[PDB]
């Protein structure tokens, strides 16, 4: 019950609103909910939509009148008309048109692209290009100059992910414009860095971001073969019968590829079902390869190739493979793991 | 510029609010800033106003009608009429009338009530009594039960302060309700943890928040009066001339008290002006004793005992002391620290 | 078996000794024994042994003739000669005369003074004094310029600790010496630190060492009654039943007071009997106060106020209160823990 | 000076070796020496010697006889008929005759086995099962089940380096013995963690030492050529001008390879002649191909493919390459710097 409604009682509530004064006993229950409650929803989003939109795009919007930044948003319906896939991520699919290119910036926001369909184009990070093809990471970590050039004719799209979302939520948004065109088929970066369980003298130091600029598909599509033939053979690898999966990692620290996002990647066998999982904070998954379906509080939804759907917080969640199911993940529980809020229910425990 | 406004356009812009896609090339230059811009404005509340609202709210709020949650919530004017201090922070007055009780319950959302007048009430926290009094700190680690008893016919006030904004935000709230009123002098905690340089061997465990339930003011003045006089003598102590300062910490690892929110005690000297800061994320001054002012984007506002003043991400701050002036301070920068986004620029270097 | 006692084998042999080569198979098995077995033998120094010698010392060995050195070494009888109580540590009794002082130096070995009987003593660490008496731990960290000044007619004797066996086998020793007697009641160091929970906003960086020069009886002892008083309560606090008991800690981190050496003080009932504990690594005990016995492989001996013992690597042992009964500890254990060797056996358990 | 050789101070005496007591102001001055004064001594080991003296040990000492521990250990020649390389570190050719086989063990003293001439050699390390060839790096961590077996009628001969001295020397020596000879090309371990960037979500637990049972040659030797080839093309790389180098880590951490011994892989351009270093610990380089030589106490050694060598602790160093000059290298660094004795001097700086 509420106090009596008194004129007392309404002139107190008048000089609240005079002195920015909100009364707790006036809130509703769920500035405080029994479990994490989101107003982002489940949702997915079609490949086959998203690419024709995309190619619209194309045709639509060129460099000088808005191609400089081709790239459609995933809003989650309901986080309000934000451009946010979840409350702390965003998610984009970039369309770089035939031969174009963006100048160098930087800003506090992390960020990854990750490649879908095309090759030839080159991410350049803090001077060293990277080049860029089908299932390959990139990261873009904070404060780093990031520019690109298309070396081809072709298009390609690939998951522009980064943390806006938290980043303008919580204030720790900064931004700064930049001052050959190489194409190296392998960045310094990876030269010095992905030789398994070696450590140059001259990077003994620890850092905050991956320093390797490209995790390729080629070594991805390896380290789970191996996992699945190691199940095959008995031996531990797999995180359940028949799942393999790894995640992307900072091979300084051996800890997550950017402080606030996470990212992964899985390959089901044809017949598997992953227990319902709920789990703090948002998650991104996209198809790779293959044909399945989630299920997201209950309901199924079948999908195909290039699709993308969001697990908001404490979501219950699993996935079926009808064939073999690749897919690329990302999240924010980097955020929820630092700051000790992070939680896990898993339905076979 | 814009793409051409064709009907075509107008079309692949309609199929987009249908799909939940938000272009990149539409949106406001400020989705990234140059710099912190927040929506939460700087703002300073005057105790005098604070408390006579707080009496009234125990005249026309009893218990039963809402006076279980007898608390004013400062509400930042830019932040949309949310009970929010700041984007991550809730700060709000807790008056509590003759002898009032709180039963027991937990939630992941972090708080800590700093006692501002009165003396004689109890916080019960996982079963531990822990006797309130003016100056004091108390913490509620999240996850932790605590309810409260006042031992008194007198009121009290303290500065209930919680991470329930970014914690609303973020989707990582959990809460639940709980199932003799000792009263102690001091805690079980406090017995075995305020022993300087001692620690118990059966608490050889790291934990995530503090194990002290109280920092009393005894200790905090005695601090603060050895910095100054190891200033008078010449000897370092202070952070900056004439400016003492502690900051609260969990004993087991020398870092926050918890995982959201740091707090720290300021004592300037009559006279001290302390250099301009820029500083990623909010912070929340009380002053706890004296007089001065502060000055936030330039502007001047003078300030007397019990007054409270946030500095929201990046706005330029500065304290000027008239006399000795004692401020009791708390923001998110364990969190900008966590996630590498800290940032500081003093006027001084 | 051993090969064939032939010419060529002689020859190999002579072989052998001339390139410096020593074959494995003629090495004797406790190269790499079963479990650890000490070349250092559990021992007890009487401290009124040790307090007779002391005074002897005091009268035959004035300063000019070795009396600026005048410190009883524990040698344990397995040790060949050495001046180490075990093969990591180094314990003797240091004994001041009236009124003597020693000039300042600094060493990468680490040390402690632990306060048996006496006051008025200064300890000067880095320029900053240290008063000294009873109960006290003081630390004289690695590096740390270190001399004193006897402010009395009175002598004084402490346990003076170090990791010199350490240092000297694995050679890491460095040795540098020196270029006003003030007689403060506190140090520097103490009136910043000594504030429990409390951390200066100039002390926020980590350190190896702690920054606290003495930890002094009244706390040590306060804090030993609070957890007996808390077990007549009911409440957990003791280690084991009737067994109170503190780590001496660095309260930048929580962790050991150096990085070589632990320090303890243990309080227990009279009538309680410690369960039989095997562990990595050699402790030192010294009686404080009360009487009691130890017990080392089996063999029970019998303790009073100021006795010495030092338990080596895996010697299984315990301790029976007589009285009430009151120890300091110091062992290697931050070595064993840090280099992941450290092991524990207990007999409940 | 000493004190007065009096009756009374000789009696002194008598009760002090009675009493096992050893006085301070009797000891020399390099108790704490003013920097580190190994008693072991800077020495080479010539292959041509070793190897021969190997064969002849094959050939003499056969399984039943010695044969199972057929490894000839570099004893300094300052650490007094210890079969001890260093102070901290043992160092042996083990020389595994054809077809020859050893049981599983296990023990707390770290291990590697770095393989200088052979191949088609498993080493099993708790079931899984290593192939070894030239220029491998293999680990035995402690406390994991290590047995071998020859599949060839080909000798081997590898480095067996192990930290017994420490362990022998500190009292943490733990040792069992054990309860299909499976020849997979590659590892369970290495299918695993060999992915660069990349780590199976079945082993996010961090551990104390690298789950990586091998570091094959090929991804040395690329790394290497890489960071020579990166400094022809102007990009940061080398540690030195010419001098390419690798540390092998431990991926779940990025530290190194066990917690008492820290290996590394260089590589130094005909002509480069490296500034002389001081440096805390001991180390021991082979010379894995190529020509140059050693200055050690300003005394120049000429070194040939296969000689290995020995720097103690604060011994000067360089390296001048005369060919191409790849040397593998070990030592007890990790030990210095976990404990913060760890020291460097650069001729350059
Ligand atoms: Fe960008
Ligand atoms: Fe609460
Ligand atoms: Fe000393
Ligand atoms: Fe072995």
């Amino acid at each position: 019950m509420q106090p009596k409604d008194t004129p007392e009682l309404r002139a107190l509530y008048k000089s609240f609103e005079e002195e920015s004064i909100i009364p707790l006993w006036t809130q509703l229950g769920d500035l405080m909910p029994i479990h994490p409650k989101s107003k982002a929803v489940p949702h997915v989003w079609k490949w086959s939509t998203l690419l024709r939109l995309a190619r619209k795009s194309g045709e639509l919007v060129p460099v000088g009148r808005g191609g400089e930044r081709r790239a459609l948003g995933l809003a989650n319906p309901g986080l309000g008309g934000n451009a946010y896939i979840s409350p702390t991520m965003w998610a984009a699919i970039q369309y770089l048109g035939p031969r174009e290119t963006a100048p160098e910036h930087r800003h506090s926001q992390n960020a990854f692209r990750f490649v879908v369909e095309g090759e030839g184009v080159w991410t350049v990070v803090n001077g060293d290009p990277v080049r860029m093809s089908r299932g390959d990471l990139l990261l873009t970590p904070g404060w780093c100059f990031h520019g690109h050039m298309n070396d081809t004719d072709q298009p390609m799209a690939w998951i522009d992910g980064l943390d806006i979302p938290f980043s303008q939520q919580m204030d720790v948004g900064f931004f700064e414009f930049g001052s050959d065109y190489a194409t190296p088929n392998f960045s310094r970066g990876e030269r010095l860095w992905c030789h398994p369980g070696l450590r140059p003298l001259s990077g003994l130091q620890n850092t905050v971001a991956s320093p390797i600029g490209a995790y390729r598909w080629e070594f991805t599509d390896r380290a789970l073969t191996e996992q699945l033939l190691l199940e095959d053979e008995g031996q531990p690898a797999t995180v359940a019968p028949g799942h393999a999966a790894i995640r992307y990692v900072n091979p300084t620290t051996g800890g997550d590829v950017m402080p606030t996002l996470r990212c992964e990647f899985h390959r089901l066998r044809a017949g598997t079902e992953t227990a319902t999982r709920n789990e703090v904070g948002s998650t991104v998954f996209q198809v790779f390869e293959g044909a399945g379906a989630v299920v997201m509080n209950g309901e199924t939804t079948k999908l195909e190739k290039g699709d993308m759907f969001v697990v908001p917080s404490w979501v219950p969640w699993s996935l079926q493979a009808e064939t073999q199911f690749d897919l690329f993940r990302f999240s924010d529980a980097p955020i929820m793991e630092a700051l000790s809020f992070m939680r896990t229910k898993i339905e076979g425990q």
